């Protein structure tokens, strides 16, 4: 079996560091690429920060081993901005750049030259079609999808997207690393949304048709599915929270590929809030004003 | 204003007595009230257990405390077999009978001629439009939806349903009775599945679909829902905990309105099962199998 143990992360924004971070935390080699020394510095400085945070907790009653644990998870961990020179020998090259599917092939296409043969290509791409990538390259029965959850050090689910041309070998082996990782893997098909975003998103439209439709306010819709569901947080709660123009470009995308599917239908209230740009939490207002 | 004291919770079903408990339990006169002396006996017995289970938990410390609290809530609930007979008194009738239009219709078209002026009449239907049932008596302004959730004396959300006609007196007094009650009420109009249901519901159904349709297992969708989106419980796992068979219905009923909508496409995998007569954790199973108690 290939055991994944040298970890290729190429990029290195909210999702690609928290990856990187849980990979050298459970003990694989990483070495994290993107475009530039400055994104490189940050990605790397909020990954130390974070593993601070929690070793500040954990060893209270031994500061000592704290700052060795982080010094250590973190030097294991090298960066680059140069993914062809890194590919060589590496065992699995995950994938979180920007949502864009020409640019994610020529990576791929660019990588799968360099790549060593056992190398094994996985995108963590939420709205994209595995296979529209995987074709991008010769290597289509080592390629597959990886999808991971924000924040990733602490969320433990991972999505193990397989497509009809992804082989066994290269399924178990990305099974592996995810137990390795400390995460709980679950296997879906290469379809739109796969197993999390296809039921939980169009839920989320349907919240907010509810509310333009003046059946209920967003207040009560929230408290409604919070206490009647038990669910966490509310739609509308976590519509800002995952952010408002992400939603919407999902949206957009399974309208453009089925306009038909009164699912996807467009917002005129996301749009609204996307168009003034009030994206949610991270840009301070989406449905709601926050902080 | 007029404040909810006295309440008639007709249905000792699961929702009835459950209601009629709450109520109680929150210093309201109750009177609950179904077909016979045996189901009431039943009902009531039903109530008694549950309040018990409470108080060992809650006056562990102090069971004769604990035994003070359930016979005080046990005693203010009277039975009665003729809601008729005790309605002339009622602040407020809550209906929680068997699914069917024409009986709920039936019942409040007669209780309409016993109920004091001031009496609101409520219904905690799930498929049924307040309005049709409304229409069956001439106290339209009195008449709403009050829609609670399983098992009523825990969960403390309520849907205060108010539909064109019910006035806004009405809806405080049901608003002001579902705080009384300890319970946390929203508002939504006479639409169907009103909140929770219209937004869960055809979640649950896509699930189904997405299974169906062979994207990944059930046992997978359960976890990926839970770890993924911190629901309490995967989509098959609840499904057979509200009853396959009660889900079923208020699809079909949606899928008969509006044949068209996608969303309301019926489940062949759903149906196969209710038809088996595997309706979950009422029956031991549905899309899992579980330890006949
Ligand atoms: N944004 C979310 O909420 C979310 C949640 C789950 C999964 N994802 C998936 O994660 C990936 C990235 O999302 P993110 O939130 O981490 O993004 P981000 O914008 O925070 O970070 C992406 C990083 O990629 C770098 N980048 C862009 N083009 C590159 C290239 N050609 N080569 C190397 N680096 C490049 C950027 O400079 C940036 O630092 C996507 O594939 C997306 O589908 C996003
Ligand atoms: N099942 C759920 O989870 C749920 C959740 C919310 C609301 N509801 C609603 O609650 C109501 C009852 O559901 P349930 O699960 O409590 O039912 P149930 O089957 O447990 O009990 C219904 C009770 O109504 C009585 N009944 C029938 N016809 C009657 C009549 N003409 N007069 C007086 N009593 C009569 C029966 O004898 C029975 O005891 C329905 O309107 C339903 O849509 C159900």
């Amino acid at each position: 079996k290939i055991i994944v143990k040298h970890v290729t992360v190429i990029g290195g924004g909210l999702m690609g560091a928290g990856i990187a971070q849980v990979a050298a935390a459970t003990g694989h080699t990483v070495v994290l690429v993107d475009q530039t020394e400055d994104i490189l510095a940050k990605s790397k400085k909020g990954i130390e920060e974070s593993l601070r945070k929690v070793a500040k907790k954990k060893f209270a009653e031994n500061p000592k081993a704290g700052d060795e644990f982080v010094a250590k998870t973190l030097s294991t961990i090298a960066t680059s901005t140069d993914a062809a020179s890194v590919v060589h020998s590496t065992d699995l090259v995950v994938e979180a750049i920007v949502e864009n599917l020409k640019v994610k092939n020529e990576l791929f296409k660019r990588l799968d030259k360099r790549a060593a043969e056992h190398t094994i290509f996985a995108s963590n791409t939420s709205s994209l079609q595995i296979t529209s990538i995987a074709n991008a390259t010769t290597r289509q029965d080592r390629f597959a999808g990886l999808h991971f959850f924000n924040p990733v050090p602490v969320m433990k689910l991972v999505e193990v997207i397989k497509t009809p041309m992804t082989s066994q070998k290269t399924f178990e082996s990305l099974v592996d690393f995810s137990k390795a990782l400390g995460k709980h893997p679950v296997s879906c098909k290469d379809t739109p949304g796969f197993i999390v975003n296809r039921l939980l998103v169009p839920y989320l439209m349907e919240a907010i048709r509810l509310y333009e439709r003046g059946d209920a306010s967003k207040e009560d819709i929230d408290t409604a599915m919070k206490l009647g569901a038990g669910y966490p947080m509310g739609p509308f709660e976590l519509l800002d929270y995952v952010g408002l123009d992400t939603t919407k470009f999902i949206v957009d995308g399974w309208h453009e590929m089925d306009a038909e599917n009164p699912l996807h239908q467009p917002s005129p209230s996301l749009n609204k809030l996307v168009a003034e740009n009030k994206f949610g939490k991270k840009t301070g207002e989406g449905f709601y004003k926050y902080k």
